[PDB]
């Protein structure tokens, strides 16, 4: 390899785009859960978000004026096959076709998530991820988009943090569809491996040139190592294992449920990629626990941001030298950013010097564990712009960009300006 490294920003379908019910767009788990009492901070929804499938041009000329030359992004399923598997949407296909070709006009490498959590609702009604059979829906999903785009989408990842799917989604109940069973949860856990398995070589048949997998890691930290070693199987390796052919690790829970595992699957989540996107965020900090989960999370040691997540940037070099000795494939840090308050009164530049001085610190440890020989291949911010930050609505904002929501106008915070000078920094 010699590309340069790629400087991007993230961002993902449901989060950003609006147009909920316009274009033939079915519903997702999350316009379904986000109708629920409770489910949402600030009794929101995705619609209209970042009014994204209107104002793309306008957000990626932003992404151009900073210098940004790659742009992490996820297809809405529920936009493409409305009802998960049969009908297709052409309205849907046509716009990301048109988003892909707009990007490349502008410069900007895309880099395409598949399922970003966004599961159509119809799939749902039958099991969900509980069922395998929505594990063939997905690879079907899979193909259907790389056939439409791998053409000039050089990169796309399966699964943006099944354990967020899996854990969130179906145990803690806190994000879309909204259960709390752990049998469920591993259930779910093993048909995104398996969907996964599946759609690497869909994707590879339909001409995607680079194909992985976007996986989140918790850093585990604690005075008990068995402890500290239990939340180490469930954050980190629980996901990361079997795509590596280590079979999952040592069951995490005290009696663990049924998982539907079945003769050759663990072969097929094994497929081989070409990169592993690492998000991360924050450490957990654990003492031992007598729950099924046998851990107590501690508060954390000092500044956490608004979101309570501790900072620890030397978290991320530390996690970096760990993959880069464990995985044989390239890394990119395809999600990392930070949550304060931010309110907009009319200036030019919304000052965020928290989430400046937050960002600086991880892009140094990133590139220092790259330095010393990670094959750390890019960084991505999540996110370009504020935007409907799942169960904490639009109460947690994230962007290099401030959204004032009822104008939709985008406005530089000091965050957007440091990103400019870092990618083009000597």
């Amino acid at each position: 390899n010699a590309e340069k490294f790629l400087w991007g920003v993230a961002t993902s379908a449901y989060q950003i785009e609006g147009a909920t019910q316009e274009d033939g767009r079915g519903p997702s788990i999350w316009d379904a859960f986000a109708q629920r009492p409770g489910a949402i901070r600030d009794g929101s929804t995705g619609e209209p978000a970042c009014d994204h499938y209107r104002r793309y041009e306008e957000d990626i000329a932003l992404m151009q004026s900073l210098g940004v030359r790659a742009y992490r992004f996820s297809v809405a399923w529920p936009r493409i096959l409305p009802e998960g598997r049969g009908r297709i949407n052409p309205k849907g296909l046509a716009f990301y076709d048109r988003l892909v070709d707009r990007l490349l006009a502008s410069g900007i490498t895309p880099f395409l998530t598949l399922y970003h959590w966004d599961l159509p609702l119809a799939l749902e009604e039958r099991g969900g991820w509980r069922s395998r059979e929505t594990a063939f829906a997905f690879a079907e999903y899979a193909e259907a988009v790389a056939r439409a785009l791998a053409d000039r989408v050089p990169f796309f990842a399966t699964l943006n943090e099944p354990w967020c799917s899996a854990f969130l989604g179906h145990w803690t109940g806190e994000h879309a569809p909204g259960l709390r069973n752990l049998e469920a949860a591993l259930r779910a856990a093993h048909h995104l491996l398996l969907g996964h398995g599946l759609a690497v070589e869909a994707l590879r048949a339909a001409g995607a040139r680079r194909v992985g997998i976007v996986l989140n890691f918790a850093p585990a930290y604690g005075e008990d190592p068995e402890a500290v070693d239990v939340a180490d199987r469930y954050h980190n390796r629980f996901f990361l294992d079997p795509i590596l052919g280590k079979g999952y690790p040592e069951s995490p829970f005290r009696d663990p449920p049924p998982v539907p595992i079945l003769s050759r699957d663990l072969e097929l989540v094994a497929r081989p990629l070409d990169f592993l996107g690492v998000n991360y965020y924050a450490p957990v900090r654990v003492a031992p626990g007598t729950g099924t989960l046998p851990v107590r999370y501690l508060p954390p040691e000092g500044p956490a941001t608004a979101m309570g997540w501790e900072v620890y940037p030397e978290g991320l070099y530390h996690l970096l030298k760990r993959l880069g000795r464990e995985v044989p494939w390239p890394l990119y840090v395809t999600e990392n950013g930070a949550a304060y308050p931010d309110l907009w009164t009319g200036e030019a530049v919304v000052e965020d010097p928290e989430r400046v001085a937050y960002l600086e610190a991880h892009v140094e440890a990133a590139l220092r564990a790259r330095e010393e020989g990670v094959d750390l291949r890019g960084y991505f911010v999540w996110s370009l712009m504020d935007n409907f930050e799942w169960a904490f609505g639009y109460t947690r904002r994230f962007g290099l960009y401030y959204v004032d929501f009822p104008s939709q106008r985008r406005i530089p915070k000091r965050s957007a300006l440091w990103y400019r000078e870092r990618i083009a920094r000597a």
